[PDB]
């Protein structure tokens, strides 16, 4: 029964620019956070928890 | 029954610029945090917890 | 039943610039923290906990 609460108050501007390039690469895993982020945030990329892939 | 609470108060500006390049590379795992981030944040990239991949 | 609490108060500006380059490399694992980060933060990259990958 866990409760939550989030609150944010910004007044001036927030510029936020991202760029990602990949040329002739075999793999590129990227995770960029936000400019003003308040609260829980979970990211999972190319993970394997149980009974993975077989070949 | 764990509860949570997050709060943030910014007034001036937040510039935030990211860039990621990859040329003819076999692997690139990247994780960049945010400019003003308050609260929990979990990231997992190319991890293996149990029963992984087989070849 | 562990509870949490986070709070932040910034007034002036927060410039935050990141850059990552990789040219003809076989591996690049990177993790950059945020400019003003308050709170828990967990990162895991290319880790192996149990029953890993086989070849
Ligand atoms: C198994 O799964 C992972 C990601 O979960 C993937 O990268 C890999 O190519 C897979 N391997 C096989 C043998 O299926
Ligand atoms: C197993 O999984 C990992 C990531 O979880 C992946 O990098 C790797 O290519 C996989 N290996 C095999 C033999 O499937
Ligand atoms: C096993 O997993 C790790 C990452 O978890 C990966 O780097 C590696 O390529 C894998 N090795 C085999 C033999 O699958």
């Amino acid at each position: 029964e866990g409760v939550l609460y989030v609150g944010s108050k910004t007044k001036e501007g927030v510029v936020h620019g991202v760029a990602t390039v990949a040329e002739k690469t075999k793999e590129q895993v990227t995770n960029v956070g936000g400019a003003v982020v308040t609260g829980v945030t979970a990211v999972a990329q190319k993970t394997v928890e149980g009974a993975g892939s077989i070949a």
